[PDB]
DNA sequence: GACTTGTGTATAAGAGTCAG
DNA sequence: CTGACTCTTATACACAAGTC
DNA sequence: GACTTGTGTATAAGAGTCAG
DNA sequence: CTGACTCTTATACACAAGTC
């Protein structure tokens, strides 16, 4: 938030809490995180700016047997917890991804596909906290890493307990801030035991419905009972073009279209556990000749009885993609799967660090997104150089010297050409832009310095 | 050479000759090559520096049906031919690589593996010219692109004729400069018809021996006849550590070692075609308990009768890897296989351009490699900024302000940490460094400009 | 000349990718 | 998932700059 | 204290990758 | 191919800064 742009400051805030059992490890962590963040996406070596000291330090740290990766992730998360004190409502977006490897260490790791696959590694189940008003990323609350065994009957616990394990960690970490938190999960979380545990702790959630369950008071499947309700009202959406590549490698187009949805809600009770909760059902009115009609059924602790309360629910769900965006920031962006440590713990400690770097990529774009001047975000020196680099390229929409102009200017330095006329640049473009602006800033300052000590330039 | 660092200048020299049948196409080619070179490795869009004009231009050019990719490659090659006038002896390193794709266009392309593979594309057979004294890259003389058919009996010509086809093109292109040229090829070129054609044109070559052929005057296999000769003398080599990954995915180490070789030569005559030529044989004296003894048998037009003449031959061959280095510069570096044009000709015209970009990556490092001052290569402004950026990092080996220091300084800006204490940075590190130095130079100049118009910085 | 192609602008959307 | 994007191929105009 | 771990330097080499 | 590299994991010293 306040400590973001300056990588060293950022790393102190995230990591100085870490109980690694020696302040030298925590300071080292801080330094390491700092160089990696300044060089998001690149090798440790490249992050060391030619310092043999820092290179050696970084590598010694991530193979350090007194350094607990669990503790690294926990220390970051407590920072999230500290940050989250700022907000009256939060979303806790929850999902699993895989971290996949094929080098020699992969065989010491866990199953991701078939027993024979060379690609092995970890499953990580993550909780990403956003603030609920403007949806900005607060950070990681929780990650469970595990190695799936080759033999399913060697599992200590069933993988589906990951949703409850996460709840247990969030509540513990958030403490009394938990009633502030709304857990968002997809169909994998449509587990009776999971809904039950939330309600029992009086915790808050929006989980999408997969299994047809019956409502006690009507004796009907949730869907049939919800279709009985009066039309709470409607909403139309725009579905954006994209290409599509199926599981067998087959490519098709998905042309943009506009769909319109009828919304309904109701209070519902489930046979199992005699647990009561609410549910919203959005369904498409008159879909075109040959397309899957849209259909969302959402299970929620949240109020649903007014049209607006129900839209709050839909839109809380519409932000679920954000956890995938983190996964992409972790992998493609920060380089989790590009690492090549030769031992599991080494690979873990590194990739642990990289998860908070990932979050910061997200937050960097978010730091520029939202009315007034560029000076609120950039330094005076940053502000002038950007103005020079951008000369001519500024569009008429953009108020001169505004934070909106600063967003675009950086995006353009990152390569952004708005190919879909949406105005929105990827976090990847913003990062390249920021990094470019920062790199050109070295030269700018170097001239300033020399010019300040009375030396002629060129 | 002279026109290299400045991308626009470089592109004019390489491409202003192009007969595309409209000077507008040639100028467009020049512009396109220029932006791509300035942004080696990145997308067309990113290369357009926010110019909608240049983006649209670039894309219109590479889907232009009046633009012949053949002609693009030819125009570059004639520049090579023009450059090569400078040199009294050249190496023409010759080999094939594949350009491989899996997007929708791939199925309109040719076979690279089995009939069923999704990975399809072209085979390209290339001739890379170096000068023979200090081995610097002069450029591409020739490329043959073709699509291997699914059915081997649908081939217009056998693929092994590629060595002769290349000879035919080089001689035509080099004209009377051909007697300056020494063709270097590996075992695939150990074809009787190919040796014969060289000798008949009185062209010059070093080709490694695969098939046991017999010498007429002795009646012995080349190898047995060469082992009869007196020990012309010896030479020892250092073999550098590397990892090894076999075809089935199996990983092993190859530890560094020192090998010593005994050298022999002789004049030889082959039964077929009663063609006479020379041959050198290098073979390892007493290899360690369990390792493949080294063994090179080279067929050559070149003189071989003195120890030194024979070493000239070995070392001419020892530079064969350079064609692989080009292939890597073309693919990984310039991004040939990262392109995603949706039509073969579009994909070809683009990748054609990218092959000369590749060559320039090689030449950029080479432009810094070899006694005196940095000022011989960099501009005064470039020279100062680099000196600032490098403050503290300079080693004692490095004479202050020398071209040797400039090499290291750039390498360090590119991430180079000399992990194998060899002093040699990859072309990839030099490029990142150069690009970084260039990027920081924008800021430096921007401060200069503003400082020159009397505006306060920061 | 008679007719054809490239540029710079502006509008639109198909194809591809990651991760799923 | 109603993902979110960038890469790539289009199309129209007026008008400039080509071939023939 | 008695004993154990991190830093900055310097030396070395195994493991991995591309393209083959 | 005797490829050429970068990434990663080592090891010793003296000495500083930790745990117990």
């Amino acid at each position: 938030t306040s400590a973001l742009h300056r990588a060293a400051d950022w790393a102190k805030s995230v990591f100085s809490s870490a109980a690694l059992g020696d302040p030298r490890r925590t300071a080292r962590l801080v330094n390491v995180a700092a160089q990696l963040a300044k060089y998001s996406g690149k090798s440790i070596t490249i992050s060391s700016e030619g310092s043999k000291a820092a290179q050696e330090g970084a590598y010694r740290f991530i193979r350090n047997p007194n350094v607990s990766a669990e503790a690294i992730r926990k220390a970051g998360a407590m920072q999230t917890v500290k940050l989250a004190q700022e907000f009256p409502e939060l979303l806790a977006i929850e999902d699993t991804t895989s971290l996949s490897y094929r080098h020699q260490v992969a065989e010491e790791l866990g199953k991701l596909g078939s027993i024979q696959d060379k690609s092995r590694g970890w499953w990580v189940h993550s909780v990403l906290l956003l603030e609920a008003t403007t949806f900005r990323t607060v950070g990681l609350l929780h990650q469970e890493w595990w190695m799936r065994p080759d033999d399913p009957a060697d599992a200590d616990e069933k993988e589906s307990g990951k949703w409850l394990a996460a709840a247990a960690t969030s509540r513990l970490r958030m403490g009394s801030m938990m009633s502030n938190v709304i857990a968002v999960c997809d169909r994998e979380a449509d587990i009776h035991a999971y809904l039950q545990d939330k309600l029992a702790h009086n915790e808050r959630f929006v989980v999408r419905s997969k299994h047809p369950r019956k409502d006690v008071e009507s004796g009907l499947y949730l869907y049939d009972h919800l279709k009985n309700q009066p039309e709470l009202g409607g909403y139309q959406i725009s579905i954006p073009q994209k290409g599509v590549v199926d599981k067998r490698g087959k490519r098709k187009n998905r042309p943009a279209r506009k769909a319109s949805l009828s919304l309904r809600s109701g209070r519902i009770t489930l046979k199992q556990g005699n647990i009561t909760l609410n549910a919203v059902l959005a369904e498409e009115i008159n879909p075109p000749k040959g397309e899957t009609p849209l259909k969302w059924l959402l299970l929620t602790s949240e109020p649903v009885e007014s049209l607006a309360q129900a839209l709050r629910v839909i839109d809380i769900y519409t932000h679920r993609w954000r956890i995938e965006e983190f996964h992409k920031a972790w992998k493609t962006g920060a380089g989790a799967e590009r690492q090549r440590m030769e031992e599991p713990d080494n690979l873990e400690r590194m990739v642990s660090i990289l998860s908070f770097v990932a979050v910061r990529l997200l937050q960097l774009r978010e730091s520029f997104t939202p009315s007034q001047s560029a000076e609120t975000v950039l330094t005076p020196d940053e502000c002038q150089l950007l103005g020079y680099l951008d000369k001519g390229k500024r569009k008429r929409k953009e108020k001169a010297g505004s934070l909106q102009w600063a967003y675009m200017a950086i995006a353009r330095l990152g390569g952004f050409m708005d190919s879909k006329r949406t105005g929105i640049a990827s976090w990847g473009a913003l990062w390249e832009g920021w990094e470019a602006l920062q790199s050109k800033l070295d030269g700018f300052l170097a001239a300033k310095d020399l010019m300040a000590q009375g030396i002629k330039i060129g």
